[PDB]
């Protein structure tokens, strides 16, 4: 790629400030800045964070990004993100054998169908209680963040009161809501400090016998987390990874707020989801129309803009050379809405997921990563995430669960990260 | 120390957000929050950035902080500061033998009296040209940042045009002006990226023969920078340390803006400085009244709030225990204005420096560090800094150099870091 931004002698400008000012529009801006259409699939080379980087898209980009023989993750994610959001020693930054042993112990807890089945009754119960709590007006983001958190903490077997679960869920949701914007970024570190302290004392309590934990519970498995040689990990690392199995479910509240606005904008799907639920006695769980609607929300609405990796060897993609040690960025939002692999890519239409047997197998559907869960860095919690979101979609599609319709409930900024309706989508139960 | 902020079971709150909201008032706030007067010298224990920390003051605090047998600097400064401001591999983070060999090579360039004498004619010339440039109205911060930068680049022997010197000085001044506030913080990284690139290509040019450099010049000595075993350092490290010998002189523009406001607030000192200069034919250099005025500016006006170090062994100070591995913070602003070691500490009075032979020997005068330059981490550029500031004080004290008197020229916020008059002190030459 080539930018005609300045003279040949002057180095091409770093894109860090463009990225922050444009948010989820950055990929389309850096594309037209190199002379290609925002709907093109050609790689875009740039300087980002003082490092040569290539923005890739589509099936070719996914195949390159998740080839562990050519890509590493250690040091690819800036501390601005991984520090507050993932924590020290997290699986996100591990490679090779250390990652495989860590990722399998965590996929055992979040990705296995038996474990996901254990999560379903908790989120269903918490969402039903949230509907009753919403007789006093609230908003979807704050409300489902607490319901998701309580569901995750209960599912994990953590012996906390509902008051303590709410406190930790609220703090996780605040961390997510503040880390991506430089003005509020220090707030996310503040939450990370006290979350780490709260969860380290929990792992310390389970290992010493002060805090009871079912031997097969997620809490206990994290307290018994070992490295690739069978050695027990530090209490802080075990606490960091327990948060990584709970906080990202709290993060689904953002998808639930997006889904409330989409339900307002697509009332024929709301009624269709409601009717499908009523046929099942009103159940929130495993409603095919809601699952499809949830999937189209994950595809269309912005959350993860892109992901970084560092090249371990010289390679190339579609003619663009990639030097060893430089950054490779996979366009998440652009791949999910790529006209090259999606029919009517710019249209919100959940029908594209109706009748799909294995959405995970769609190689260009990567809102939470691509390739394989256990052999790569793909999110191991997609089944829990879709369970949380689809159940929330059903609850919000109830006509007695009245969603707000003001411009602050339905619109959001695309130039900030992360983003959501400013109100969080107001809601009240009749 | 003890905070009665919440219940005993609830952990004491981290002070990170209090520090950012209160800026240079943080030390006085954390003191009264522990039940002591803001003018007290007792140590204050706290949680800062998720780490137990002790804020020390006065002679006892200085003796503790600079005892290298009990304190290390590696990892004590957060990346929020050292990343943009100091650069990777800088002397600020080195300890032991690596620091001694690095610090002596840099003190040879900035701290030696012969080198400082070589700097004087450059800043005197640049300031005289700035006075003539100010026939078109400007401001002290922006103007002296360029004059100081050109003086430093010329003194160092860098073969750049005046246009290129201005460009790099402007970018250093922007970095300083933006790094301390979370909203503008990413701008400082942006400048650090292109400054590092500009100065790495300079070191690369000198080492390869593309760029000429006097063998005894500061530029050449940095291009020949070696580690503690005689091994040549990387081109980026040599470029990082060349910036550390030039950018901090650009930073003196902030003191020069403070000094302009002080000259307005203390007109009897302005006229006294002007008369002392006129007696010397109008010289800007080595005017005792201006030197004293410059020193009192460094003492009273806020720049460095405090400095961090990590304890290498268990120790104590005034009854407060210090655990190995925790943080120790030396109150810079509080020590410089401590009623325990300063007569009328809250009063701006340059007479306290009139007749002082060795201000460096005043143990509680630490605006740019304490203890010894070569054996510790004390600033090696205080003589250059005082030369730059005192010469600027003389120039601004000229009645034909008319300083602005609006509230935006004379006041500034104490709750932001770094800080200065919002206009930069407007100024115009008659
Ligand atoms: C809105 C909800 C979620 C979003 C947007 C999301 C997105 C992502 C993304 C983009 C990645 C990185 C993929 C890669 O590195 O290639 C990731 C990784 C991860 N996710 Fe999720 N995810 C969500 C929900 C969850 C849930 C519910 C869990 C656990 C129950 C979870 C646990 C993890 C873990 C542990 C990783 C690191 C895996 C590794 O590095 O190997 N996430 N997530
Ligand atoms: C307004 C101007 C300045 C201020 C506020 C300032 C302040 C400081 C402070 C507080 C330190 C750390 C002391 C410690 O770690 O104990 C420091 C270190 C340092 N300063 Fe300055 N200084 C200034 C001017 C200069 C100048 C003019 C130079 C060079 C010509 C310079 C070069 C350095 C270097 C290289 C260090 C690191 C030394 C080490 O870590 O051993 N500074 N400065
Ligand atoms: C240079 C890379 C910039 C883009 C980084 C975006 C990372 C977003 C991760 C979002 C993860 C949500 C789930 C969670 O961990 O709580
Ligand atoms: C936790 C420590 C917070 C305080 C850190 C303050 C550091 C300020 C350094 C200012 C140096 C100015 C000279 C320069 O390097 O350009």
């Amino acid at each position: 790629s080539h930018m005609m931004t300045s003279t040949a002698g002057r180095t091409r400008p770093d894109q860090v400030l463009s990225f922050l000012r444009s948010g989820y529009l950055f990929a389309s801006r850096v594309r037209r800045r190199t002379g290609v259409s925002p709907e093109s699939g050609a790689p875009v080379s740039m300087n980002l964070l003082g490092k040569r980087s290539v923005l890739v898209r589509g099936e070719e980009g996914v195949d390159l990004f998740y080839d562990t023989s050519r890509m590493k993750r250690h040091g690819a994610m800036p501390l601005f993100i991984r520090g507050p959001l993932f924590g020290s020693g997290a699986v996100h930054a591990l490679d090779g054998d250390a990652h495989a042993a860590r990722k399998n112990q965590m996929a055992d807890m979040a990705y296995e169908d038996e474990r996901v089945a254990q999560y379903k009754p908790f989120v269903a119960e918490e969402l039903e209680m949230l509907i009753r709590e919403w007789t006093s007006p609230g908003n979807v983001y704050d409300g489902t963040a607490l319901a998701f958190g309580r569901a995750s903490f209960r599912w994990a077997g953590i012996p906390w009161s509902r008051q303590e679960m709410d406190r930790q869920a609220r703090r996780m949701s605040r961390l997510l809501d503040t880390f991506g914007r430089p003005a509020t970024h220090p707030i996310s570190w503040f939450e990370r400090f006290r979350l780490d302290r709260t969860f380290t004392q929990l792992i310390h309590g389970v290992r010493s016998g002060t805090v009871a934990a079912d031997p097969d519970s997620v809490l206990a498995h994290m307290a018994r987390l070992v490295d690739e040689n069978g050695g027990l990990v530090d209490e802080k690392t075990a606490a960091v990874e327990l948060q990584n199995l709970t906080r990202p479910n709290v993060a689904v509240a953002r998808f639930a707020a997006f889904a409330g606005a989409a339900l307002v904008e697509h009332p024929e799907w709301a009624a269709r989801i409601h009717e499908a639920s009523q046929a099942r006695g009103g159940s929130l769980l495993d409603i095919p129309e809601a699952v499809a609607f949830a999937q189209e929300v994950r595809r269309v609405y912005p959350f993860v803009p892109m992901l970084p990796a560092e090249a371990t060897a010289d390679t190339e993609i579609k003619g663009c050379p990639i030097h060893k040690g430089q950054r490779v960025l996979i366009d998440i939002l652009g791949t999910n809405n790529d006209p090259a692999s999606w029919e009517r890519a710019g249209t919100f239409d959940p029908e594209r997921f109706m009748g799909v047997d294995d959405a995970e197998a769609i190689r260009t559907f990567i809102p939470q990563g691509g390739a394989e869960v256990r052999t790569g860095h793909r999110c191991p919690g997609e089944k829990i995430a879709v369970t949380s979101l689809s159940a929330a979609v059903v609850a919000l599609a109830r006509p007695n669960v009245e969603l707000g319709t003001d411009p602050d409930d339905l619109t959001f900024s695309w130039t900030h990260m992360l983003t959501r309706p400013a109100t969080g989508m107001r809601v009240r139960t009749a």
